[PDB]
């Protein structure tokens, strides 16, 4: 599994990012 710690997030779309590594992207990882 890649690393976890992850929230989901608005910006007007939904986007994924990290709670522990601030790193933020629109498609997730296996997190």
């Amino acid at each position: 599994k890649l690393p976890p710690g992850w929230e989901k997030r608005m910006s007007x779309r939904v986007y994924y990012f990290n709670h522990i590594t601030n790193a933020s992207q629109f498609e997730r990882p296996s997190g």
